[PDB]
């Protein structure tokens, strides 16, 4: 059909900065992730790699896609399709070209599909302020971060959703890991820890001579592999404008809705989640940088320059978001 050709047409975009995700969300049947992770698979030859059947890896994908709330304005499939395919195009930057390996590549893919799976739409604060059953099962430390990799994980088992069932047991072990310490890297509260050592990295960057990184031991190649996945969830600010504003709506839908259940269980309303107070855009600027700029311009350094395009884009966005506040 129409629709069909159409959306094929918008996923011949898969390797490029600014895909259309929303439209994509929309031609699928609200099937993103799953035909996003499909392509960029197929693209990546890693069906035939690690020998997944096709029909296994849907099978996994739509369980894993129907995990994610619809009801959920950010926190969805649609927000975990746009970190895989931010993710894949990191991972064809130059400077990185031949670093990683089929399997480090298809764990950095798999952490992005699953890295936000089951998200209830509230922050890990509000799930511990609130003596949520979650807080209490994982004594207050990443507390969604660990129950996304336990779904992300566990969907595994299903009726034919083993995508991994043909990796040899040395190979499903430092996948996990390497999937689990990508996924526990994806917590706020461990950011400027991340970004210390992305900038000491920088310092002491190794390069060939046509600028491609050299990282030899687990250590240092799975801090960038974290820090890569971290880059590509605070990728919003750095997409065309359009994206990033649709983005911009929809997280802060999220944070007023946890801010209508704080005030009225008479908690203090966490920042940026009050619809009575809020500062939209100076909240973006400020975001932009302390947050966002800092890590991009770090991560910027160490890819020198293929990292420009996007770092000017970010750019041009603070300088937009900043025109509106009088
Ligand atoms: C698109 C704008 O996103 C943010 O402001 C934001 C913050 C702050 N925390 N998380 C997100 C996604
Ligand atoms: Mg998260
Ligand atoms: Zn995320």
């Amino acid at each position: 059909t129409e629709q069909e050709d159409v959306l094929a047409k918008e996923l011949e975009d898969v390797n490029k900065w600014g895909l259309h995700v929303f439209r994509i969300a929309e031609l699928s049947g609200n099937r993103p992730l799953t035909v996003i992770m499909h392509t960029i698979f197929q693209e990546r030859d890693l069906l035939k790699t690690f020998k997944i059947p096709v029909d296994t890896l849907i099978t996994y994908l739509m369980t894993l896609e129907d995990h994610y709330h619809a009801d959920v304005a950010y926190h969805n499939n649609i927000h975990a399709a746009d970190v895989v395919q931010s993710t894949h195009v990191l991972l064809s930057t130059p400077a990185l070209e031949a670093v990683f390996t089929d399997l480090e590549i298809l764990a950095a893919i798999f952490a992005s599909a699953i890295h936000d799976v089951d998200h209830p739409g509230v922050s890990n604060q509000f799930l511990i302020n609130t003596n949520s059953e979650l807080a209490l099962m994982y004594n207050d430390s990443s507390v969604l971060e660990n129950h996304h990799l336990a779904v992300g994980f566990k969907l595994l088992q299903e009726e034919n959703c083993d995508i991994f069932q043909n990796l040899t047991k040395k190979q499903r072990q430092s996948l996990r890991k390497m999937v689990i310490d990508i996924v526990l890297a994806t917590d706020m509260s461990k950011h400027m820890n991340l970004l210390a050592d992305l900038k000491t990295m920088v310092e002491t960057k190794k390069v060939t001579s046509s600028g491609v990184l050299l990282l030899d031991n687990y250590s240092d190649r799975i801090q960038v592999l974290q820090n890569m996945v971290h880059c590509a969830d605070l990728s919003n600010p750095t997409k065309p404008l359009q994206l990033y504003r649709q983005w911009t709506d929809r997280i802060m839908e999220e944070f007023f809705r946890q801010g209508d259940r704080e005030r009225e269980r008479g908690m203090e309303i966490s920042p940026m989640c009050d619809k009575h107070n809020a500062s939209v855009e100076k909240s973006q600027v400020g975001f932009i940088d302390y947050i966002v700029h800092p890590l991009w311009e770090t991560w910027a350094d160490l890819v020198h320059p293929d990292a420009q395009d996007i770092l000017d884009t970010l750019e041009d966005n603070r300088e937009w978001y900043q025109s509106t506040i009088p």
